[PDB]
């Protein structure tokens, strides 16, 4: 506290904080006849002293302090952000009071003389109270006293005072409570309940026991977001620097704890030296409560009988003084805002230490004041299903957590009723298909979060939903078979979609630090062995092939012999992020488009700023392994160049998103995405359209970009590509990848290169074989650049230089000004021996494939490999072909004529939706030429020809198997 008053304009955001660790402490107060002050070191918030405050009824004291009160306006330029002007202080009751503490501000005051509020005082131990002086008072620029005045209605009494306050506030955080009511609040939690009840029976109370256990098991025998500490000695020493010691008739004294939100009511940037020295010696709360929950595992682990001991009296002892620091019912401590971050390991330490919680008569405290700052959570911990439920963050950072919180309650039978509705929740949140862009799994297998479907927050997702379907599993709390389902559904997806990483397309606003199956390991164990016919020989296969376990080890885990799964074969469509999954052998293919309803990339503020082309008709090939083992190395990355887009290539200024903060450019179309026939084959038809007024995107950018993948090969093709300028600086990217002693090699028409740099150009007929082994064979292109070079580029959070060595080969499509195409084949096994093969086949009437039609309608390749035949209908329309005759959608349709049948796939990856509006099917006319009979797919003869009706729903293909008719 300084001589200056509170918000003074030379520092209007420097805090002035009534301590009293100064020289001459109580200078600036003033008591009535009826009123003593001195300090006290019994207890204390910031120094070693408090203010004791002994008093009888109706009396007051004055702090004389001078206030230029900011406008709420005022005090948001000041800072950046909304903001308010806030008074705060704590205090501390030895004993209850039946009535209220007044705080008076104004002019001249003494003790008989604007605008105030009510503090109750029916509480002990320490409380915050905290108030905007411009929104929670019933001020004039001339306010110089703050006057306390004691309860009227009550003879006599004594209060405990610090760290009263003047700053600037986060205008959002001053929360009423249980002592003082503000503008803001946040409502206590209501529990849901479903009928009809389970009774409290000896079976029903011991499976709510063995849910404890399994939890208690999972914390004591690898957690992200836990630092966790097994040295005993560690722990020991953290806590005696905690410096608490028990009080004679009550509460603790010891260092104060507050949240890393708490802490911005101090605004700690602009505090006085003297007060920031203070404010350092606090404890953060996640800090401490993390050190709870150490302490309670060391304790579960402990087998000397005498450190044992020293570890539950360290834990009841830091539970002392938690809930003496108010954070307790009823105690908003004015805002605990992101409460998880601060308490997430003190809700699980409550499982491992709930009979040393109970034997010391502490656990409805904790339970009561755990339940009460839940309340943020309210909209799932009230367990109501409804369109938000499948939130994603819950499953990984809350839910274990209000599972703990639920078996902490003291009744029996609301226990059960709690966890019996827990169980209901959780079941219709895994099991609803939220509708539009909501949170939560999807019918193809997608995993959705920020209105996308997003590996990076599906991932912890699914290992802690696996696990919370485990922790109930084989009880009357197990959660219904349609969640297991709809989850097994989403992490066989996320195995066949990652190697073990994700693809650079699905690396959300994370390019090159993609998630990995690795780390959802477990859960996959979880729900194999939570299967209602347990172990799901599946996902068992799953978690031996991501865990690289044997066969031989398999037994003595899910009590059987089970071989690790192979990698997955064949094709798979993702229309919940316009994808879809290419693998033969040990490589994937990500192609992935965009549309109205699928964001082509992510961008933040400091997040994937140049990944414009994130989702630009991209097929990125990865063998299993580290994507950068493999040359996909940021450092260098030409982000203009990610393989198989067409794009333009821009300076790095230009193509950083145009939005300083986030963009999530959507498409201009429904349809984009892709399809597959027989599981084995697949397209993609990526429609590239740019906004008619968007900075820095060329409105008049377009392409029609196809893919057919079968077997060991893709047939790329493009069309109808234009740009503002003849094509200039347009370009198709083959490949890109960091040279390295292990990258070294080119294959250029059976010539090896390893030279650096190194610069060619080919043409139809060429063919050249990356250090990833793909050989790229140019079937239709008058000028693919190869380049072997040194590259500069920017990393994609703060666009901070980078440099490094890269393979790339691209198409230049400005030899073509108006209606650019292209035509390659990628052939996944290349070998020089192989592409020599290929190449001959391709000059021989091009043996490989046949392209039936490539216009702005439609592309229609014919794969001569496969005998496969892939249709992309951009538009309805009638056309010409042996099988396919006409379509009344824009659609994907693949043929394939084997034997004595036809097989024929379609679907339309348009979800059919909005970002507020539930999928609804789309219904698809095929007329194929010819006389068929035969799947949920309808067929009528019709003269000559045959109608078939298919259901698009979320873009899941359809296909049926028909025989020809006499
Ligand atoms: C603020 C912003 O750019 N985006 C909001 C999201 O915030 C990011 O994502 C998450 C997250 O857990 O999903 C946490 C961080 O705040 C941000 O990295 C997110 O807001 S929220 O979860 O923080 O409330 C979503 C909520 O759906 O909204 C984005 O706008
Ligand atoms: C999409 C996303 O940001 N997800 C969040 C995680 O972030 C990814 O994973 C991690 C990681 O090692 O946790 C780091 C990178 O930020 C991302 O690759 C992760 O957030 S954070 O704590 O790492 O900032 C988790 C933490 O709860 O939240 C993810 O879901
Ligand atoms: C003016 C407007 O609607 N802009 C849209 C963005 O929303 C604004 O920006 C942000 C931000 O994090 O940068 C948050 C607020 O919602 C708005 O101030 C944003 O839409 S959304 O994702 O917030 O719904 C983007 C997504 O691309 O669309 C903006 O341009
Ligand atoms: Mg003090």
């Amino acid at each position: 506290a300084t001589s200056n008053p509170a918000f003074d304009p030379k520092n209007l955001m420097q805090s002035e904080i009534y301590h009293f660790a100064q020289n001459n402490p109580l200078a600036d107060f003033s008591s009535d006849k009826n009123s003593i002050l001195t300090l006290s070191d019994k207890r204390s918030i910031m120094g070693n002293q408090s203010l004791l405050w002994k008093w009888k009824g109706g009396s007051s004291f004055t702090l004389h302090k001078k206030l230029i009160v900011p406008t709420d306006k005022e005090a948001s330029k000041a800072w950046g952000r909304s903001s308010t002007p806030v008074f705060s202080f704590w205090l501390y009751n030895e004993k209850p009071i039946d009535g209220y503490l007044t705080i008076d501000f104004g002019e001249k005051l003494i003790s008989t003389s604007q605008a105030g509020f009510k503090v109750k005082l029916d509480f002990t131990g320490w409380r915050a109270v905290g108030v905007s002086l411009n929104n929670d008072l019933e001020l004039g620029a001339k306010v110089d006293s703050i006057r306390f005045k004691a309860p009227s209605n009550v003879s006599q009494g004594e209060i405990y005072i610090d760290r009263i306050m003047f700053s600037v506030d986060d205008a959002r955080y001053q929360w009423s409570d249980y002592q003082v009511k503000t503008r803001l609040s946040e409502p206590e939690i209501q529990f849901h309940n479903v009928k009809p009840q389970l009774p409290v029976t000896p079976e029903n109370l011991a499976a709510i026991d063995l849910i404890r256990q399994r939890l208690i098991n999972e914390f004591v025998g690898k957690e992200t977001n836990l630092a966790l500490e097994e040295n005993i000695s560690k722990l020991k020493s953290d806590f005696d620097a905690l410096n608490i010691h028990t009080l004679a008739n009550g509460g603790t004294q010891g260092r104060h704890l507050i949240t890393d939100k708490q802490i911005i009511i101090y605004q700690p940037e602009n505090l006085n030296s003297q007060d920031k020295q203070l404010f350092d010696n606090y404890v953060i709360l996640g800090n401490y409560t993390t050190l709870m929950f150490n302490i309670s595992r060391a304790y579960v682990l402990e087998k000397d009988p005498t450190q044992k001991a020293q570890l539950k009296q360290m834990y009841l002892l830091m539970t002392k003084h938690l809930l003496d620091q108010g954070f307790v019912k009823g105690s908003a401590l004015v805002t605990t805002h992101h409460w998880g971050y601060s308490s997430r390991w003190w809700y699980i330490s409550t499982l491992l230490m709930s009979d040393a919680l109970k034997e010391a008569n502490l656990q409805t405290q904790v339970y009561d004041s755990l339940l009460w700052y839940s309340r943020e959570f309210k909209s799932s911990f009230d367990m109501k299903v409804s369109a938000d439920s499948s939130d994603l963050d819950y499953f990984n950072t809350l839910s274990r957590q209000h599972l703990a919180l639920l078996l902490l309650e003291p009744d029996d039978q609301k226990r059960i009723n709690l966890v019996n509705t827990f169980s209901h929740y959780i079941t219709g949140a895994l099991t609803q298909v939220p509708p539009g862009g909501k949170d939560g799994l999807r019918p193809d297998g997608t995993a959705w979060r920020h209105e996308g479907n997003y590996p990076g927050y599906s991932f912890p997702a699914f290992k802690n939903a696996s696990q919370l379907i485990y922790l109930l599993r084989d009880t009357p709390f197990s959660v219904g078979e349609s969640g297991w389902n709809n989850l097994k559904k989403a992490m066989v997806s996320a195995w066949i979609y990652s190697n073990p990483e994700v693809g650079l397309p699905l690396a959300g606003r994370h390019p090159f630090n993609s998630p990995s199956l690795k780390s959802v390991a477990q859960g996959y164990y979880w729900l194999a062995m939570s299967a209602k016919s347990s172990p799901d020989k599946t996902l068992a296969s799953i978690y031996l092939a991501i865990s690289d376990k044997t066969q031989n080890e398999s037994t003595a885990i899910f009590g059987e012999t089970i071989t690790p799964a192979s990698l997955p074969q064949g094709f798979y469509a993702f229309n919940g992020g316009a994808f879809g999954i290419h693998r033969w052998q040990d490589k994937m293919v990500t192609l992935k488009a965009y549309n109205t309803n699928v964001w082509s990339s992510e961008i933040y503020n400091k997040d994937n700023r140049y990944g414009r082309y994130q989702s630009h008709g991209v097929a990125q090939i990865v063998s299993n392994g580290s994507q950068l083992s493999q040359g996909y190395q940021q450092e260098g990355w030409d982000w203009n160049r990610m393989q198989g887009a067409t794009t333009i290539h821009l300076p790095l200024k230009d193509l950083d998103s145009p939005k300083p903060h986030t963009l999530m450019q959507r498409g201009e179309r429904g349809f984009s995405g892709t399809s597959s026939l027989e599981g084995q084959y697949g397209m993609m038809a990526f429609d590239l359209i740019y906004p008619a007024n968007l900075e820095r995107f060329d409105p008049n950018f377009t392409a029609k970009k196809s893919v057919l993948a079968a077997d060991n090969h893709l047939i790329f093709i493009g069309s109808n590509i234009n740009s503002s300028d003849k094509n200039k600086n347009v370009e198709t990217t083959l490949f890109q990848h960091a040279i390295t002693p292990t990258l070294n090699t080119l294959w250029i028409n059976g010539q090896k290169i390893e030279n650096m740099p190194y610069q060619t150009t080919l043409q139809q007929g060429d063919w050249l074989i990356d250090s990833n082994g793909n050989g790229y064979l140019i079937t239709q292109a008058e000028k693919v650049n190869v380049s072997r070079q040194h590259q500069v580029s920017a990393e994609n959070k703060n666009r901070q230089p980078t440099e490094g060595n890269f393979s790339s080969a691209w198409i230049d499509h400005s030899t073509r000004p108006k209606d650019a195409s292209y035509e390659y084949m990628v052939f996944l096994d290349a070998t020089p021996e192989k592409m020599g093969e290929m190449a001959q086949k391709f000059r021989e009437n091009n043996g490989l494939y046949q392209v039936l039609r490539k216009d702005k309608d439609v592309h229609i390749i014919l794969d001569k490999l496969s005998n496969v035949t892939g249709y992309a209908f951009y538009q309805p329309a009638s056309i010409e072909d042996k099988w396919i005759k006409k379509v009344n959608k824009p659609a994907i349709v693949m043929t394939h004529r084997q034997k004595d049948t036809l097989i024929v796939s379609a679907v339309t990856p348009d979800l059919n939706m909005t970002r507020q509006k539930a999928a609804t099917p789309v219904t698809i006319n095929v007329t194929i030429n010819g006389k068929w009979q035969s799947s949920e797919v309808k067929y009528q003869v019709s003269g000559d020809n045959t109608e078939l009706t298919f259901t698009s729903y979320f873009g899941i293909p359809q296909e049926i198997k028909l025989s020809p008719l006499p």
